[PDB]
């Protein structure tokens, strides 16, 4: 009808990050309550194919192909929501997550937690199975956006214990991709919700460096108090992965379909309308509002994020 494709919402393309005017221009026009999904992960781990899965339109994200790998951005497309009428789905598409363990420039890595903290529902995607460089970054973003939230309007007075965090921040949603590994625990199968929270499991008393131990993984957990994980196999044979948009569904791998509908029917029947601290439900004009304010406070701060 009248929502565009894919835009810059915030990037750093040329030089320093600039806020696209013509994305706020098009979230003022949104009167209907929106529903906010961000994804984050590593440079071309298949976070835009999943994203325009959610979309179930054509033309939407290829920022592996498009964007290179040093920028970092959050892109925005708005669609109808699929499945609740007259709401309409944002969503945050972002690139450049650096990887910590290889020294990756982390200037504005920020735009990250902003992304986090717009979101209804934030969606972390990784390859493989779930090991410490994957912990490690996460357990970055995550202090990032505690930071960012302890030091702003929106987030501030709202303890990651209370009520109100659990209920009004955002839902996690760990996505693994191309996971071949066996859901299995001594011969009897577990889910992808049990891998997670064996993950981040916590050594029950241990001590010495063993609330070391804890101590990433307690951030993570109260951080996230709502979390869900999915796993997808690799789509389809490798020959075919470069520019699997262009492939036929029934040239899927069959569980790879599965998977993707799995994800796909999660989200939408179950990331809420965004809301502020409190519960009041977020429009168009009202995630401008959170855009600007965070933005502002941001630039405008005076110690680092
Ligand atoms: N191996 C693998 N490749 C994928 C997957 N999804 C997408 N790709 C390919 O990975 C590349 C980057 O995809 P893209 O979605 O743009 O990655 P993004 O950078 O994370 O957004 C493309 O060539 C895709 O065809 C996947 O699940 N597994």
């Amino acid at each position: 009808i009248n929502l565009p494709g894919p835009m810059s919402l915030i990037d750093n393309t040329k030089g320093q990050l600039v806020v696209n005017p013509e994305a706020l221009k098009i979230l003022s026009a949104i009167t209907q309550p929106v529903v906010v999904v961000a994804i984050v992960g590593l440079y071309r781990t298949g976070k835009s194919y999943l994203m325009n899965k959610l979309a179930g339109k054509k033309n939407g994200f290829s920022l592996g192909s498009t964007v290179k790998s040093h920028t970092k951005g959050i892109w925005m497309w708005c669609v109808p929501h699929p499945k609740k009428p007259e709401h309409t789905l944002v969503l945050l598409d972002t690139e450049g997550l650096g990887d910590i363990e290889k020294g990756d420039n982390e200037n504005d890595s920020w735009i990250f937690a902003l992304a986090i903290l717009l979101s209804s529902t934030f969606v972390y995607n990784s390859m493989g199975t779930i090991n410490q460089q994957a912990m490690d970054q996460l357990h970055y973003v995550t202090e990032l956006t505690d930071r960012i939230k302890a030091n702003s309007s929106p987030g501030n007075n709202s303890v990651d214990d209370s009520a109100d965090f659990v209920s009004f921040f955002p839902a996690f949603v760990w996505t693994l991709r191309d996971f071949t590994l066996e859901l299995e625990v001594d011969g009897e199968p577990i889910t992808a919700d049990d891998y997670l929270e064996l993950s981040l499991k916590l050594r029950k008393g241990t001590d010495k460096k063993s609330k070391s131990f804890n101590d990433p993984r307690l951030c993570i957990r109260k951080f996230f108090p709502k979390r869900k994980c999915f796993v997808f196999d690799w789509p389809a044979p490798k020959k075919y992965l470069a520019h699997l948009e262009q492939l036929k569904e029934e040239e899927l791998n069959p569980d790879f379909i599965e998977q993707v509908a799995e994800f796909c029917s999660y989200i939408l029947s179950h990331s809420n309308v965004k809301t502020l601290s409190g519960g009041i439900p977020v429009n168009g004009p009202r995630l401008e509002s959170l855009v600007l304010t965070y933005v502002n406070a941001i630039s405008s701060g005076d110690l680092p994020c």
